[PDB]
């Protein structure tokens, strides 16, 4: 009769309780939530915070409307997520519930990503890079816990060397950010496989390391506007036994997803994120872009997971931009089941 709706709606009860511990069972696809809270700006215009976490994992967006006659009201909708977050939640938690659960994964020998999206503004670098920033943010902390869990008994005999990446895309092709913006060419064999030809790899010993390589690189990012917030950053953890890669982490900072002449530009990253909610929908089982191209081989192994984390700003400003990160999440979510 009416499965189709049955099945959403189970699926979004399924979600409503939520035991965090959702563990072994297979969870390859992992979305939460993160509403920032209002800053000092909109704090001033006195704007309104239209977001309410009732609970772990339901957020609900309490959009103003107009009736025709002008009345106004209100239209609680209510989301749901593996983890929703408010706007006391500081890094390190976001991080334990995202992040974290996908270090094993590179250890186990797999594939992780995790990846920052919303408008521009909402909060995906300050998460990923840290509120100067880094070593609070996830790169850092990620990292963190990489050289804890190598010299860990069970991946002690492993041998395992620890080594770090940092590029941007931008229209078209890579930009290492660990080289001083040089430009690299991306190639793609005959079979299935791509790589970024000059990409380079930096040997990391310390977390103290890995947050030199994060300030160099968020140096050169935000440093010569509005740019950054046009473009996709990367930072990727490897780990190598000599011989191939074991394991590789890509954390990802993206581009305002809200994005004339030149401004055309944006679309190329309505594409990449079309590619990307494609190539993360074809892992719980389409017009290529740059990202999703580079990033090919973490969603084509089995052994792979991957975390979404969608940052929302409260703003009732900004409202609209809300409902379309949430409904773009929204997708990305019912990609498990
Ligand atoms: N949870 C948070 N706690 C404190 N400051 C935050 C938080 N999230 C975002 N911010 C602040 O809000 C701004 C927006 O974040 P970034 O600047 O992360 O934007 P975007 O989402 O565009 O990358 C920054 O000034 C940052 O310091
Ligand atoms: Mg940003």
């Amino acid at each position: 009769p009416n499965w189709e709706f049955a099945r959403m709606i189970k699926e979004f009860r399924v979600t409503m309780e939520c035991s965090p511990l959702t563990p072994i069972e297979e969870h390859r696809i992992c979305v939460c939530v993160r509403k920032r809270p209002l800053n000092k700006q909109e704090l001033a215009k006195k704007e309104i915070d239209v977001i309410s976490v009732p609970s772990k994992c339901l957020l609900l967006v309490h959009e103003p409307k107009l009736k025709v006659d002008l009345t106004k009201y209100l239209e609680n909708q209510a989301f749901c997520f593996d983890f929703a977050f408010d706007e006391t939640a500081s890094n390190e938690v976001v991080y334990r519930f995202t992040a974290r659960p996908l270090v094993q994964t590179i250890f186990e020998g797999g594939k992780a990503t995790c990846f920052a999206y919303g408008q521009t503004g909402s909060g995906k670098t300050h998460t990923m890079g840290g509120d100067q920033n880094a070593s609070k943010g996830i790169y850092a902390m990620a990292s963190r816990d990489v050289f804890l869990l190598k010299n860990q008994p069970r991946y002690r005999n492993l041998n395992l060397e620890v080594y770090v990446t940092f590029f941007e895309i931008y229209n078209g092709k890579v930009f290492d950010l660990l080289n001083k913006k040089a430009k690299l060419r991306v190639l793609e064999d005959s079979r299935q496989q791509v790589q970024v030809v000059g990409l380079q790899e930096y040997l990391v010993t310390c977390a103290d390391d890995v947050i030199k390589m994060i300030n160099m690189g968020s140096a050169c990012r935000t440093s010569g506007n509005s740019n950054s917030s046009r473009s996709h950053a990367c930072f990727q953890i490897l780990l190598r036994t000599k011989g191939r890669l074991h394991g590789k982490f890509s954390l990802v900072d993206l581009a305002g997803n809200e994005r004339r002449q030149t401004r055309m530009e944006g679309a190329e990253i309505n594409k990449s994120l079309l590619a990307l909610k494609e190539c993360i929908r074809a892992l719980g089982q389409f017009r290529e872009s740059k990202l999703t191209q580079v990033l090919r081989d973490s969603f084509i192994g089995e052994n792979s997971r991957t975390c979404m984390i969608a940052m929302i700003s409260p703003g009732i400003s900004s409202c609209e931009y809300t409902l379309n990160t949430l409904r773009y999440a929204d997708r990305v979510k019912e990609l498990s089941h």
